[PDB]
């Protein structure tokens, strides 16, 4: 079931790049998988440089943690940063040096959708707090898609909205009072939003909760250890109910509790 994040255990390390190019990136599984893919299939971006295109696909758990890749898509145009995610299988991600959000169906590679995110910083405005271009962070919950941005209105607070999968329409926004260039990342548990204090940091924190149910903030002291010094993308994956997160060339999990 749903409740506040209350734990995090160690980070456990599944896979490690072997070069620069994977020094930070993104690795997801999908949330509601759907044919031909699986609860196992794995996805994974190395995200260093300007044309960011190859999508690593791995059919199995094995293969993604000890062999090479079973298909690897090559996106139509290059792609920004860390914050992607794969749902009901549909990889969406921010087109480079752009605000828009764009919906590719991965077993037909064909782009569904592409979306704006109106008033949106991007490229270097509002990043989390070590930089990256990780203006816009999406996020998937129990709930569905969600996205993690801010704007000039907000201050660069981190705003969230929620998202129409299919069209990527906006469908209800909050407004928060974090400072999104303050945190480290953010992920989204059961509609709750969560930062995490540092990304070098072995005794960082997941530090502030704002509940978009009831509009409250909280701070909080969770322990979260950034074990290899560097943490570029930490999400959620509420199927695992686990913290996916890449780490100086680790794509590493984290278990939680909730309570
Ligand atoms: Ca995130
Ligand atoms: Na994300």
């Amino acid at each position: 079931g749903c409740g506040e994040l209350v734990w995090v255990g160690e980070p456990l390390t599944l896979r490690t790049a072997e070069t620069i190019t994977g020094k930070y990136g993104v690795w997801m599984r999908d949330p509601k998988p759907t044919y031909p893919y699986t609860q196992e299939t794995t996805w994974r971006i190395d995200t260093v440089g300007t044309d960011v295109r190859q999508v690593f696909e791995y059919d199995l758990i094995s293969q993604f943690m000890q062999g090479y890749p079973s298909k690897v898509h090559i996106l139509p145009r290059p792609l920004e940063s860390t914050g992607a995610v794969v749902y009901s299988g549909s990889l969406y991600f921010q087109g480079a040096e752009s605000r828009t959000v764009i919906r590719y169906e991965l077993n037909t590679e064909i782009v569904k959708a592409e979306k704006e995110i109106p008033g949106a910083g991007y490229h270097g405005q509002f990043p989390y707090s070590w930089g990256g271009y990780t203006d816009i962070d999406l996020a998937v919950d129990e709930a569905g898609l969600w996205v993690i941005y801010s704007t000039d209105e907000a201050k660069g607070a981190i705003v969230l909205s929620k998202l129409n999968p299919e069209n990527l329409e906006l469908e209800q926004t909050w407004e928060t009072n974090i400072r999104k260039q303050s945190v480290a990342n953010a992920f989204i548990i059961c509609g709750t939003l969560y930062t995490v204090s540092s990304y070098t940091s072995a005794d960082a924190t997941v530090n502030f909760a704002y509940d978009t149910g009831t509009g409250i903030s909280k701070t909080l002291t969770i322990p979260f250890k950034n074990r290899y010094k560097y943490s570029s993308m930490i999400d959620y994956n509420p199927l695992e109910k686990k913290l996916f997160a890449w780490d100086n060339l680790n794509m590493v999990t984290y278990d939680i509790k909730l309570s």
